[PDB]
């Protein structure tokens, strides 16, 4: 039989994974977050995904250290920021230890990433799925162009 | 005298043209864009560059029409996408007209490409140049391998 693709907006409602696998979804969700001062949740989540992909070798040591320090300073250390409020003290302390000791394993941010993924799942993601930009603008179909 | 090449990362900061002329730069910039749901800006820009290179002959008519329709459907018609939001109504209408009338000049996407190039120049490109992946990871030098 002929396939029947799930409309993108509906796929995003099915899982945060599906939403974050679609450029249109990421853009719309990110803008929604920015308007609530929560975009750092998503930006940090992606920063961790990118960092974990880098593997250690004797020529990219300082590069990886500087990047890890940057992620830490931008999101973990910013006490006026949402990521600092949504990651546990022990989790942040572990990262601080890695940075200060210069022990930078590719998976060092895993726990914090998990915690931030959980916060999105519990609050902002479901909130986005109730937003007017999602339920009213995005969900509504486009007309077929004419003339 | 002996030449002193500009470090690649610095060349990318000098112009978007330089960034898009370097495989390393394109990859890093594209990943940065993907994380913000903005990769379509770059992918569309390249699609236009490739389309404009094809010239009309009586044996590649349908091929060119199908490609033009594909670019239009993927980026111009997707109202939940960033390219649709960053190209003017008149610009999109012209392209739609070309597609529906089957009048496919190699330069038909020029205006939309110009508009998207402008959006990158004004926002995402400068944003990329302030990103941790660029300022901290990329800019940092590699150590000389040993043993």
């Amino acid at each position: 039989g002929s396939a029947s693709p799930t409309p993108p907006y509906l796929k995003w409602a099915e899982s945060l994974h599906s939403l974050l696998d679609d450029q249109d979804g990421i853009s719309l969700f990110r803008t929604f977050l920015k308007q609530e001062g929560c975009a750092d949740l998503l930006d940090f989540w992606f920063a961790c995904t990118g960092f974990r992909k880098l593997e250690p070798c004797d020529s990219n040591e300082e590069k990886r250290l500087k990047l890890a320090r940057a992620i830490y300073r931008k999101y973990i250390l910013d006490n006026n920021g949402i990521v600092s409020r949504q990651t546990k003290p022990a989790t942040k302390s572990f990262i601080k230890g890695c940075i200060m000791k210069q022990l930078i394993d590719p998976a060092m941010f895993d726990q914090a990433q998990t915690e931030i993924q959980a916060t999105m799942e519990e609050n902002t993601y479901p909130s986005f799925l109730k937003s007017d930009i999602y339920l009213e603008y995005t969900r509504t179909g486009s007309e077929s162009p004419k003339v």
